[PDB]
Formats: structure tokens, sequence, C-alpha cells
């Protein structure tokens, strides 16, 4: 029935001929057959199917509460099945105007060539995003809260406005996590994860998903599963199903620490703005409170004194790990301007170069605020 | 110098800090900078693993870039989006791998790229189904199931004629028996999955080519779209690797055994190897593999019920998909499968693996009656 | 600074050469060297030494705020490494009269063989255990809580008993885990743990270890850890590690919803008795509170209606697994019964409870009782 | 029917329910039972028993046509386990004069001090072997050939001599594997192994082996296993199952290249001696070619320029990799005087210090005798 019980004990039961609590590794690409196409359990061949992967699809499916469930070797790659699932030349999709910088190199920098067409948007603003539906939009692209600026999107809203125009909805939960948010019970026709971020939880497998309740859009995503190949490994899958069995208690932790270090940078001289869901003046506060079970791990912040105050905070931190990715155990900080291709200039929004992002861990808090306070002198 | 030799030392280097003999499994998927260390920085892009086993492929097929994947289709996908766009044409086999096949002509067609199957063993036809669009013809030799041959030198000239690439699927062959690229292709496909892992284990695929620009559109799409490989998986792959000169040479002793036997043995109408001077295109696989291979495949006498039987009724081989494995495996296509060849219903493919002889000789012996 | 730091940052630091977050997974049995015996790291042969199980060491040293720590292949081969460093012919070792059974069994069928002797003990009764030192006993063995019955000992008074007879004390860590108890600071010589349950705490991986902060009792067991070869494999040690950087989250949450299954058990009719160390009831409670941050995961129950019903409940749980084992994220139920040691009541159910949502696990126990 | 294929195909099935042609993975420390004692497959706890490690164990005794496996976390650990459940204090064991250096260390340095005795002898000569037997004595440890010497024991004669005493008779298998000897054929009563070296072979997995046909004394491997708990991971257990599956071929390899490489530096004026069975001036070649199917991997050589030159020669190959171990694909080579441990003295033959021990690999044999070639000069 709960959650963190589901992510646990669904998906996988204890095996019937040995009793063995967790998923076994099948490292096995082949699947000996009684008499010919008489198959054993489904199983024939392990990019098409393997029950390490089945396990683990059945608990993503779960813990969204999804009928379906994908797996993918990374997040891009579920993006990218997800994309060719919905989309055919001559086809539209609206994205965010700050969307996840590997979505929108693989949207425009990939599809454009492909005679796919997108709009960028502020998710934010129904009217707009309504505005931007064309008559071949066939598919609107959510990220809540987005990378790096924890922005919100209405999911509800945005549902709405898809079954009106006959659009489907697809809303990547990165950075909430099943544990923190639901879209395809707030009207969202398919989820999206980076399974290297939270579910994992531990930097130590790549990794992605699609989940949904529609049939026919699960068979389309199976096709391309299958038919381009982009699929986990058995060592992966596991440890990906490993983490998932702690990322309920982890996310209450994360969110205790990050609310605990907004509010600590939030009193801070060396710090303009603290961008984080939680914050009552936080600009989509009410959407997130409305729709979010908690308010996540991740804080970004604007640094008073411009880009050498926010290169020199990245610098100076003992515990927080200057390093690419987030929601991981580890606390990790980043400065997202440097990562900054020409190309999105005009598609979507600057990143100023003065903010920092924080994906705070479940370290004790007190390390955390005494890392900051330190590193900021 | 020696390929056996490249497989087990090329890429990867005992480290400095430790020594480790072996290429070390990073499952990480972030790593701390100061700019970056070892160039490694989200391991989507690039992971010490994957580095150790793209230099090990890239080495056995004498390349200076490899790209590694997570199954062969996902290989064939990144070469397929890297060297087309809407309105491109490619040439492919009139028997092509059934994945790959499937991939063209059910998704690719409806992403306005156009086809034509041919018979690649007949340079005639293969010239002539080169539009002006054609920017790729792909070739697979042996082809998977029929063991057909297609003269890479031949086609490679082609492709050059008409500014089109050219991309050879070594699956079968693998690097120890073809070597695509000294022969002119432009780009070489393996499903690792197959005789490179070499132990039915990971599922995996490559692409290795010496044109620079040619590996940055694969890498783009490596990046981009993430079909990219574990760091177990990528262990596996290498480790299987350093066997593989030794298990090609058994595998092909085998196979040229089986094939032997069932020529003799009155159940079999056609048995096709291309080491039999009488299979199609034996002097053309003579010229340009180093051996000929562990895959046979034969004709039943008495048909579809025969073929099944066969299949049912081997105890050593084993009654599964795929091929290229230490375990024999054995298979009935024609239950796998006007644009392709129709494969016979009499056809059974046998992968002959590294058992005893003697052992698999008896098995058919027993199982075919 | 805090455990929960620790846990996560102590142990691995990121590589130079690649700054990968987490320890590599090194799969080579041996490394090279530059001219014979220049090693590199200090590494030559994967059983005396691996980068993977370094890593593991020195965290496991790290959250027990140990100087040394060694790994092993399971908590049986460290408990098997502990006697054979610090016994020899002729030797004693004082013992609790409810260890765990593995331990009981190596001592009494294994030991004992090769003219070692042992006196179980009731570790409660501090002047029982002093009674039992010979001149010959080299070592006390305690464990606390102990499993299943979660009796408690008082660590710094053993710890002085043995310091007066110039006897070592190891301490079985597993129940608590480094989380909950820090024997070391209590005064023990040596603390154990069966990584394979709390530590690891997915019930996948099976290890042990041992640390110290005695430098000569760690050469001495490193000397068997080489010599005798029972050493953990890389995957494993990483398995280990990984679970271990969530281990204060879990052990917080165990404690929480064990705390929540002995009062719904002890409200309930079917059961006689409940056995867990935070009741002010349970005997040793006050001695828990003094030595341990919180009260654990563990909780046994005596079932009014005897063997039968003890049966019959381990059978009807839903979420609560019938299996062996203890300390994992998913819970597990058992019936332990199914001159030298105490009796465990054939009325007992063991239960070890995990971090699901504590309504279900208390509906599912509810349900089960009838 | 043929060691190849049963190298392959005995021990793991594939599975009634998924037909995995290789044995799975199982990560799992313990089993789901049926009601309290309703065990599925016999398994309970993975210390005691587990699927990966059932698989690796029948594969083992199928390659030694014995009918009980065990598998241990080190060849070191598997000869503990034989030790203690061999010997009590006051009992006594033979052993080579020149042991592999671990053995030895482990009988001298930690069996001596719980009151087991042993005698050294040379293993060659009948007479003294049995006159090193006593009242007291439970057991001969054999090796052959030994690690570095590769000296030769004659294991149909030593027992006999264990029959006639009562003495049980150990062969430590290792450098010839199971493709190249069978010691239970030959009158033996336990094989070991480390499966570090060649039968995992790809310097990847430490692990260990006892096989028997004795069941007492299987289930006496048992109890210590089980009760002192030094066993391999599930991971480590399907690497060495792998490696298992090419070793018969490779064996061949090795030993193909082995002969070359002797040929090579018998001929070289730098080299004073070379040892290796398949000389039929090596002491002991008649009783090697009886018992032996192949001359195996392991070549080494003395110096005539002395230590010096044993030390440069391991410092300038290329090829060969100066590393400890043996048995991989990759050839390795050491100078073993220098691990070899000076309290040895007296109770085992010394190792002299123009020695050069190298394992031959399957890599191309004209570059390692090339690499030979430039690294003596
Ligand atoms: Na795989």
């Amino acid at each position: 029935a709960g959650l963190a019980t589901r992510a646990i004990h669904s998906g996988y039961r204890p095996d019937p001929a040995t009793g063995a609590v967790n998923a076994p590794i099948y490292a096995s690409s082949t699947f000996a057959q009684d008499g010919v196409g008489g198959l054993r359990g489904g199983y024939e061949y392990a990019r098409t199917g393997n029950p390490t992967r089945t396990a683990l699809e059945a608990a993503l499916a779960a813990v969204e509460d999804a009928a379906f469930g994908r797996a993918f070797s990374s997040g891009m790659a579920a993006a990218d099945c997800a994309l060719r699932a919905m989309l055919r030349p001559g086809d539209h999709v609206v994205i965010p105007d700050d969307a996840y910088g590997g979505t929108f190199r693989l949207i425009d920098k990939v599809f454009t060539g492909w005679n796919v067409e997108y709009t960028p948007v502020a998710l934010a603003d129904l009217d707009a995003v309504r505005a931007a539906i064309r008559p071949t939009t066939r598919l609107i692209w959510v990220e809540t809260p987005t990378n790096p600026l924890l922005s919100i999107a209405d999911i509800a809203g945005i549902a709405q406005l898809g079954a009106d125009s006959s659009a489907k909805v697809l809303v990547d939960n990165t950075f909430a996590s099943p544990a923190l948010q639901q879209p395809l019970s707030l009207g969202a026709d398919v989820v999206l994860h980076s399974t290297t971020k939270y579910i994992g939880g531990h930097s130590d497998v790549v990794g992605g998903a699609l989940v949904t309740n529609d049939e026919e859009l699960d068979q389309s995503f199976a096709f391309l599963q299958n038919g381009a190949g982009a699929v986990p490994g058995p060592f992966d899958a596991y440890l990906t199903m490993r983490g998932l069995k702690t990322l309920v208690l982890r996310m209450q932790r994360h969110s205790e620490n990050a609310a605990a270090v907004a509010e600590f940078l939030a009193e801070h001289p060396a710090i303009s703005t603290v961008l984080y869901p939680g914050l009552p003046s936080h600009p989509g506060h009410a959407v997130a409170a409305r729709q979010m079970r908690g308010f996540g791990g991740m804080v970004s912040v604007r640094m008073r004194a411009g880009r050498t105050a926010a290169e020199q905070l990245c610098a100076k931190t003992n515990i927080f790990i200057l390093a690419e990715s987030l929601g991981s155990v580890e606390s990790l900080i980043e400065h997202p301007s440097a990562m900054t291709h020409a190309s999105t200039a005009g598609s979507q929004l600057e990143v100023p170069d003065d903010l920092v992002r924080l994906s705070v861990g479940i370290e004790d808090v007190a390390d955390l605020l005494d890392d900051l306070k330190q590193a900021l002198g």
C-alpha cells in the first residue's frame, strides 16, 4: 500500500525455486526453449526482455502507480525513446524554456535535423503554453522543478491543455522523484526519469525509465527499446532497484537538509537570491505545494558578488563535492553557467553566471552548514 | 603486434597508482573536478571502463577510433542516425540480420529514409541500387543465417565511386577472422553480444572507424541519445575479447568438422558453410577471411518438421537464440522472421561452440536419427 | 565530523587520476610493479591487499572511530580470525550464555577440538562474568543486544573486568551497528560485525569486519586475513560500502518502526511478552539507554498460544518475509527454535523490522494474528 | 563426456523458469521459506549455501570427475579448511620441501602454534616420503609441479604410501589444472585448487576449491566452510565459472607457448638452466609424462649472470608483466627469491636468487619470443 513498502516489495517476489529475496542478476543474453518457441517465462533474448530488467520495470511502475514500465541505459535514452515513439517528421513539441540541457540538446541538435519542430515556453504561464500549441503539436514536454532554476509547472493544468488539443503530456520527474511527485495522478500520459539521479541515489549507475498507464504507448516504447536497443545491463538494473529501496527514506532527509541549507543561505550576506521550492517567496511555491509531497534536495543560489564568488564557493567546499550530476547521498556542487553551449542563446533562458547549484545530500546537516560557512568566508 | 597480443595488452595499461592488471569497474556516474581529472566529467559522456573497452575494440580492428554501445542494435541505430537524414537512401543486404532489417524497414522508413535490398554478392546489382541520394551501403558478411558472402573491397570501391559510405557488420567473422577497414570499409559494426563477449552473458555493441569526423558524429549520438554500456558489462566484454583469437580458431575447427559430418548425413539436403569449396562465395571468403567461422546452417531433407525436431532433440546444442558463445546453440530461423529473401523453413542454424567435437557430432547423430 | 558524514566521505576520497566519486571495483588479483618490489601504492597481490578492500576497511574503521579495520568474507570469518589471533591451545574464553548460534557453534564444535576451553555466562551479571575468568582466560566475548533474546551487557563494566585480568574484550556489534553503539569508546579492545546484516542493509552481500585501535592486534588479524584468505571480493566489498552510506538514516527508521511494532504487540492479546531494549520494563533497559544512541530494529515476542501460534504468525505475514537473517530494508520474520546455552523458547518469534511504511507493517501483523 | 564439454555444460542446467543459459548471480544473503523450515531448493542462508556457489561447486567437481565440490574465498582458505578438517593437535603432516610459499607459511607460522607438526620431504623420493610418515601422520600434502621450481611428484606412488599408513593424500593441482592432471584418478583423497590462477584464468577473481569422492570428507569440509565462513561472493563465483568454460582451450595454448619459450631460453647464452616438465632432461619428466596430459604454462630459468641479470630480465620485458600470480591469459614474470620468506631456511629448499619464473600466457608466441630476446640483450 505505502510507497516505501512498494519500493521494497513490488515487482520482485521471492523466487519459487530458491526463495532468493532479491532479484537475481541474470548475466545471460539468451534463454533455452522447449520444443521450439516453447519459451520459458516468456524469455527469449535479453535485449527484448530479461528477468532482472523485468523486476526493475515492475518496481518502477509500482512506485509511480503505473501499469507499465520500461528501463533504458540512461535518462537520455529514455527521452530519445519517448520522442521517437510520439513524434514523426512534420510534428511539433512544446518544451520548457529552461529544460534540462541534455534534453534541449537532443531536440535542438538532433531532432530538428529530422524535421521535428519545437517551441520553448515558460511552462508556468498556462496561456503561453496553450498559445504555443499548433495543429502539428503531438507532445508537450514538462519538467518540474527545472534544472537549475527550480521553476515550477502546473502538471494538471498542462495535462488539460494537452487533452484539449490531442497532444500527449510527458513529465520528466527526475528532480522530484516518485517519492515527492506523481505526475500520472495529475493527468500526464508518460513519466520520465533519469534513474542516475535520486532513484539509484548513489552516483553509481546510469539509467533511465518511462512509465505509463497507456498500453498502446507502452507498446510503442517497447518497440524502440527492443529495436534500437538502449537497454540496461543486469548489474546496473540491480543497483538501480537496490537504490530504489531507500528512495522514500532518502528523499525525506534530502528535503529536510535542503530546507536547512536554503534558510542558512537566505540569511547569509554573500547570497542575493535563494531558489528553493519550499520558500513561500519562490515563484510557483503554491503550485509546488499542491502537487509535491516535499520540496526536494536541490537548492540554487545567486551570489551578490557575481561569477567569481560563484566559482570561489564551488572551489572551497570540502563536503559538497565539485562534480556534475545530482541526487546522490553525497552532496554535490556545480557552477552551471560553465556548461553553456552558445547555440542555446535565443531558444533557452540564459543561466546566470552568478548561480551555484547545490545537490544537498544526507550528511549530517551541521557539517553541511559548517562547510558552506567556511567556503563563503 | 599479433592480434591475440593486442587483445590482451592494448587499450588498458596497468594503472599508475595501483598497477591493477585489469581495467577497474568504475561504478561512478560523476567525477570530482579541480578542470577535469583524466578528462572525465560524467559517465554517459565518458568513463574509464568504457574508454578501456573502446581502446581494445579499436586495437583489434586496427582502427584509430572505437565507440561502445548498450547493444549491437544501439550501435546500428547510432550508425544510421549519424550517416543518414530524411530524404537519404541506404542499400542493404537482401538477407540482412532480422533486427537491422526491422529497424530500417519499420522505424527509419517512417523518418523518410528509403532503402533498397540487394544480393550483395552481385556487384553489378549493388551498383545499380545506388541512387543520387544513397549515402550508405550496409554490408554484412557472412550473413545471418544463410552465410552468404559479400566482396568488401569490391563494395568499398562502389561506395568511393558514388560518395556513399560503406559499413560492414563484422559480427559473425569477428576481428579475429576479418578486418573490413583494411579492405576499404568506412566503419565496422559489431554485436559484442556474440563472439567478442563469447559467453552469452553481456549484451553490447561497437562501432570502429579511422575517420575522425565520423567518430565525432558517433560520439555526439552516444552521448546525446545515451545508448551506453554499464561498466560491469564493458568489463565482461573486454574479458571475453582476451580469448577471442583462441576461441575463433576452435570454433572454426569444430564448425568445419560439423559441416563435413552433416554433408555426409542423409537427413541433410544442403550445408551452408563458407569453408566448403562448393559454397557460393567461397573464393571471396578465402581472400578476405583468415578462417571460415563457427556458424553452419543446414537444410533438412524432410522439411520443416525435421528442422523443428532436430532443434528439440539435441542435448549439447542448446535451443536458444543468439550465437557466438562457448556453448553450442541451435535455432530454427524461420520461426523468428517482398523486401527480403524468405529464410527456408527447413533450415537449421548451428552456432558451433568449443566443446569437444566428438561430443557435438554424437549429439547431432542421436538427434537426427 | 558527524557519523552520517563520515560514512559517506571517510575511507575513499575521489580518485586523483579520474575523480571517480566512488571507490572503483578492482577486479584484479595482481598488480604490476616497477622493477622487482617497486610497488605501486603498496599493492602486490589481492588477497594480501587491494584498493576496493582498502576503501571498505577505511570506511568501517571511520564509523567506529577506530584506527584499524579489516574486512572478511563473512561475519563468521571475522569471528574465526579474532579467535585464532587471540587464543592458542590451553587458553580460555568467556562467552555469552545466549550467544549467536553461529558463534557458539564455532567455539563449541570447532575450537574445543583444538584445546580451547570456554565458559558461558549471563553477561548482564558482572559478578558472574568476573567469576568465570580463569588464569588462562585471554578473551571475553560480548554480544549486546543478543540474538534473539535482546539481552543487554554493560560494555564498560566488562571492559573493566578484562583490564583487571589481562583478558581482551571483543564486542559483536552487529545488532546495534556503529550508528547506535560504539564499543571502542566504552573500552572494548576489538569490535566485530557481520556486515551481512545492517551495514550492507539490503540482504545481498555476505561479509564481516574487525576494527581496533591496537596496532599489534590489527597486525595479528592481518596475518590470518592474508594467510588463511577469508577475504571479500571487490563487488561485495563495494556493495558493503554502498550500504554503509545509508546506515545512519536506515537505523533511525528501523528504531522508529521497531518501537511502533513493540507497542502494537505489547497491546495485543495473542502476545505474552515483548522483548525490545527500548521498553522501560525490558531487563537491561537502563544499561541500553546509557550505551546505545537508539534501541534498534529487532523485536522478539512470546506467543500466548505457544509454538503453533509462533509458526502460524511466521507463515501468515505477507510483508515480513519468512527467512533467516536480519538488518535489511525488507522486514524479515523467523521462529528461532526451528546445558551450555540458554534454550530459546519455542513460543518466540524474532522480527527484523524493516523500513517499510509502519502502517503497512502493523496491518500485516494484525491480519496475521487474526 | 569430454572435459571441455563438461566444463561448459555440467553443473548448471538452464533454468526451468527462465531458461537462462548461465548461472544467475544470486546477490541474496537469505531465502524465503514456505511455513517455517519449508526450504525452497534446500536454500536457507547464503554462507551455508547459495545457487551461484552450488553451480560453481558442481562445475569444479565435474571437471575433476569428483562426486563433491566446495568453493572458498581463496586457495589459501581451501588449504586452511583441508588442514583443519583433516588434522587436530598432536597430528602430523608430511609436506613438500619446495611447497608453494603461502601453504608453507600457513603450516609453519600458524598451525605449529596449534600443536600440529610437519616434516618437509623431497616428494620425488618415495623412500624419503615413506620414512617421513609417523604414527601421528594424518595427511600427506602433495603439490606437483611445484611453485616455482616445477618439481614433479608421483601421485599414484604417494597415494599408495598413504593407503599403507592410513594417512589421507591431498594434491594441490593448481599449476596443472583439471585440464592436464586428474589426481583423484590416481588415488588422491582430495584435490585443492587456487582458482585465482588457471581456472579463473584472467587475473580477476581470488578463489579456491576442494574436491573429493569421499562423502564424509566433503561433510567435514562443509562444516568448516559454513562454520568459519571463508566463502566466495556470487560475482566472483560467476567469474570463476566463466573462466572454467575456456580452461581446456587455454591450457592447450599455454602448454604450446611454454614449450616454445623453454626451447628459446634453452638455446640462449644468458640462461644456465631451464625448468620445464616437458623437457626430457627435467628431473621427473617421465613421471610428469605418465600423469599429465600436457606440460603446462609455467617455465622457470636460471640466469648465468646471477641475481642482477634475473632482476634486469624482469624489469625489461614489455609483454610479460612484472606482477605476482600466474595462470592468466596475460603473460606474467617474477623473481621468486624476492617473494620468499627468510625463515623457511632449514625447512624448505632455497629458491635460487638467479631464478626467473615465467607464467607464459596465450599471446602470439612470436611476440613473446621477441619480448624475451629484446629484454635479454
Ligand atoms: Na548485458
